[PDB]
């Protein structure tokens, strides 16, 4: 017995079989088991879920049931006590560009999404939850602690709605609650093309057979493209400045306009597609609307994979890279490519990497104008700033010249995300990403810190002093222990991120294991991995290794000076070489001789 069946509410179709192109939904990747890795199926479970009532109610819900004989602390008090700080000076990561943070978020959005539950295209629950903090059904309010300033000016709580879950929607039972992943598990650039057939089509330029992706028709950027605007009303990017009224952008992933430096990357990517498609059409003039589309689309997914495995992972895992992700050896059809529920929390380490301001630089990399640097919190759902204040360039240069925040145990998440986050549904810039992350662990039913330590074959501290040694911090260890009473109860997000960093890495032992594990699996489990023999020819592969994030900027914006290594901290102008000195992608191996 297994319950095996539940293959209900999800998009299904026919396996094109032998087709050299991925499906949009990720179906048909694994032949013997066609729905592994597909958008709209449950997050995988590496360990059984731990819910309050065994089946679905999160810990903290019933105000009188303990977890291990103890009351779990309030998300927001774990925030106020451990995650907060006030001094931004000293905080910058001395050897990582602001693009280090930015790439983690693009990869993240390619791999996982647990959407909120709706049940109201009008309903008093999307307002009985915000107005009265009444816990009930999918309303699971983040209550304020006594002494939280936010009591004085905001209300009794921050509203929060539980995540969606497989099988039906309505009030549900039987099995443990399993959250949905609305995105494909494969590094396949789903964030650019969509994970659904319908959204995928809307995105395309289908008025002409050049296989181009739709581009905004209302605004231009020095004759270079922007993403289309969204039909969607109401529109939070609009609500952010009623005078400007500039809507959010339409991309293959819905979160694209969360912040300005993420809308920027989306737009460098769309631009890469269209570029690829024109170039390809020149070489092979008989190719197709569809054929141009898929071929450019296959080059792009190779891109996201190569920069990810070659440039970004080696510097997150550090010395632990070799031990979790060994060198590639071929597609293994038994490896399970599905993104695990815990990964979507482990991958939240990047939160502690976001700094507090965003800069715009002019052509010599000098402060563009008088209001160059801005508080991150005015940039949530802000598109009016790209469109009406210089477009993309001034904002890509800041990504190469400025630095990510460094995780630090006494400074974890800047207040910009911690006190001032705009959620695209509600009205204020007053949410807290840290508390939300914690409340979210609980909703998704996560095993505690020791469970995962156990999982990764690392010691499990049971006492103050043990916790002190693992964390190599006396004080942090003391706060955690005062809020939680036992390490067994420490939520994985805050435990994972509290560990000191492995050598040359930017996460700890627990985090290197869960990430390292996930990445090995999605590479080993992907029939379309770029080095998978028979997916690109040997000469195409040789061409694809020369790609770099720098080139991408050269070919797609008017920046003429860039770093060679783009994730490392780089000083202008010593570290900046001219575009000409940067290897170009040689598209000639994609030539198709008819006779
Ligand atoms: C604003 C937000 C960011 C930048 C200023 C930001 C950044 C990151 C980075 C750098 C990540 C990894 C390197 C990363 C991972 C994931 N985040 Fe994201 N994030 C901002 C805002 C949010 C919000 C709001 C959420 C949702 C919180 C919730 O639980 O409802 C959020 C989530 C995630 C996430 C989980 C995705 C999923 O599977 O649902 C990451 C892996 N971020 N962020
Ligand atoms: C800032 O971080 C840089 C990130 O890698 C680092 O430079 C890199 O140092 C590592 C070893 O710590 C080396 O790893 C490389 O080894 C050779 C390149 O010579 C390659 O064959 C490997 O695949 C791998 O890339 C490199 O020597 C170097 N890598 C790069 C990309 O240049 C700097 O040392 C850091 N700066 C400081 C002072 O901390
Ligand atoms: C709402 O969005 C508006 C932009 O679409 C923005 O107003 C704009 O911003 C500044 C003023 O702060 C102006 O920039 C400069 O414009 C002219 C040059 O042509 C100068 O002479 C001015 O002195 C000024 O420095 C924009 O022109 C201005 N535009 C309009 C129509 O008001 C608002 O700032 C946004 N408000 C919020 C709350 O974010
Ligand atoms: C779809 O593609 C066509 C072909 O590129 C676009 O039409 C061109 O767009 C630009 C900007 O308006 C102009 O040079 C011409 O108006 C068009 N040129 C040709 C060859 O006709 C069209 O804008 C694209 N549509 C969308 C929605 O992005
Ligand atoms: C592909 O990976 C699978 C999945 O882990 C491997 O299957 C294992 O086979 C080994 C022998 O090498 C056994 O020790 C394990 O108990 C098996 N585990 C599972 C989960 O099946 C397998 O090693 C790999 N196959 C190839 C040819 O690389
Ligand atoms: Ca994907």
């Amino acid at each position: 017995s297994w319950e095996v069946g539940c293959g209900a509410p999800v998009p299904l179709v026919k396996c094109d079989e032998n087709s050299p192109y991925r499906t949009i939904t990720g179906d048909c990747n694994n032949r013997r088991s066609p729905a592994l890795g597909a958008a709209n199926r449950a997050l995988a479970r590496w360990l059984p879920a731990e819910y309050e009532d065994g089946l679905a109610l999160p810990f903290g819900w019933t105000q009188r049931k303990t977890r291990n004989g103890f009351r779990v602390p309030l998300a927001r008090e774990v925030s106020n006590k451990i995650v907060g700080y006030l001094d931004e000076d000293g905080v910058l990561d001395q050897n990582r560009s602001l693009l280090f943070m930015q790439w983690g978020q693009i990869v993240d959005h390619d791999l996982d999404f647990a959407p909120e539950t709706e049940l109201g295209s009008n309903e008093h629950s999307k307002t009985q939850c915000e107005e009265y903090c009444i816990q009930g059904d999918n309303c699971f309010p983040i209550m304020f602690p006594k002494n939280d300033p936010k009591l004085k000016t905001q209300g009794k709580c921050m509203p929060f709605f539980r995540a969606g879950f497989v099988c039906p929607t309505p009030p549900y039972q039987s099995l443990a609650r399993e959250q949905i992943n609305a995105v494909t598990s494969f590094l396949d650039a789903s964030l650019v093309y969509g994970s659904e057939p319908s959204l995928a089509s809307r995105l395309q330029n289908l008025s002409s057979p050049l296989g181009l992706m739709a581009v905004n028709q209302e605004a231009w950027d020095h004759g270079l493209a922007y993403l289309p605007f969204n039909n969607r009303k109401p529109s939070p990017c609009e609500f952010i400045n009623t005078t400007a009224r500039v809507p959010c952008f339409l991309a293959g992933d819905f979160r694209a306009s969360e912040q300005i430096l993420l809308a920027t990357a989306h737009t460098l990517l769309l631009r890469e597609h269209n570029r690829l498609a024109r170039e390809l059409k020149k070489l092979n003039p008989q190719w197709d609307g569809e054929k141009l589309y898929q071929e450019a689309r296959k080059i792009l997914g190779a891109f996201v994979q190569i920069i990810t495995f070659r440039d970004y992972l080696p510097i997150v895992l550090g010395s632990e890279m070799q031990k979790w992700i060994p060198p590639y050896q071929g597609y293994n059809n038994s490896v399970d490519p599905r993104i695990s529920n815990v990964f979507t929390f482990a991958f939240r380490f990047g939160h502690m990497e976001v700094p507090s301001t965003v800069s715009r630089l002019d052509e010599n990399y000098q402060p563009w104008g008088p209001e160059a640097e801005l508080p991150l919190h005015t940039l949530f759902f802000n598109t009016w700033r790209i469109i009406k204040d210089g477009g993309i360039d001034p904002l890509v240069r800041g990504l190469l010249a400025k630095k990510s925040k460094l995780m630090n145990q006494d400074k974890m998440v800047t207040s910009e995300l911690r006190n001032k986050l705009f959620q695209p549904t509600h009205k204020i810039h007053g949410f807290d990403l840290a508390a939300i992350n914690l409340q979210r662990c609980r909703d998704h039913g996560m095993p505690g810190y020791n469970s995962w330590r156990g999982f990764c074959g690392l010691s499990q501290p049971k006492t103050l002093k043990g916790l002190q040694t693992v964390l190599k911090n006396k004080i942090l260890a003391k706060k955690l222990m005062d809020l939680y009473k036992t390490p067994d109860n420490i939520d994985i997000w805050i435990g994972g991120n509290a560990e000191p960093m492995v050598e040359r890495g930017r996460v700890g032992p627990l985090l290197a294991c869960l990430l390292g594990r996930q990445f090995q699996q999605i590479r080993d489990g992907d029939r379309f991995w770029w080095e998978n023999p028979g997916v690109f020819t040997e000469k195409q592969r040789d061409s694809l290794q020369k790609m770099s994030f720098s080139r991408l900027i050269c070919d797609n914006t008017h920046i003429t000076k860039v770093p060679l290594h783009a994730f490392q901290a780089n000083n202008y102008p010593h570290d900046f070489v001219d575009c000409s000195a940067v290897d170009k992608l040689d598209l000639s191996p994609w030539a198709s001789r008819e006779n």
